[PDB]
């Protein structure tokens, strides 16, 4: 008994996307999602992902974390249907994972973003919305649209935290 996924008709797509002014770090101020829970004795730390654009027009996106130390992966993010969405790239060597959608919600680029998560993976339906900064804070209107948000996709409370800003490897 996970939340279910919402509908795709729910999440909305950023209008006119704009690739090459997404690019570059990105931190993670707000994070929401059906196996995502506020855990108080180890609350959630903040990590990083750096998108970057290829001549093809994927991304090159790498995410890095502080865990025992440091871990940098890369995936990539090939465009999909629409633009602000895209599906992950080689999904044949990600195991048992079925599907992956990603869907940019919205952005001013410069300051924050806002996107949508979806996969399939283990026979499960997972989901979670980023609420991407440049810096490691944002405004808290700008945080409570990302809670209103949430709701929107029936998740409640304690589905949404804000990981805590740390400066171990997220900066290198």
């Amino acid at each position: 008994d996970l939340i279910p996924a919402p509908p795709l008709s729910s999440v909305p797509l950023q209008q006119n996307f704009q690739d090459n002014q997404f690019q570059g770090k990105w931190y993670v101020v707000g994070l929401a999602g059906n196996a995502i829970l506020r855990e108080d004795e180890d609350p959630q730390k903040m990590y990083a992902t750096i998108y970057e654009l290829k001549e093809d027009k994927s991304y090159n996106v790498t995410s890095v974390l502080f865990r025992d130390g440091c871990d940098y992966w890369i995936r990539t993010f090939v465009p999909g249907c629409q633009p602000g969405e895209f599906t992950l790239g080689n999904i044949q060597s990600y195991p048992g994972l079925t599907s992956y959608l990603v869907r940019v919600v919205s952005t001013n680029y410069n300051q924050f973003a806002m996107v949508f998560f979806k996969k399939v993976s283990q026979n499960q339906e997972y989901f979670k919305i980023t609420l991407y900064g440049r810096t490691k804070e944002l405004t808290s209107e700008l945080q409570e649209n990302f809670i209103r948000f949430s709701k929107s996709l029936g998740l409640p409370e304690n589905n949404i935290v804000f990981p805590v800003p740390i400066d171990q490897c997220i900066d290198g």
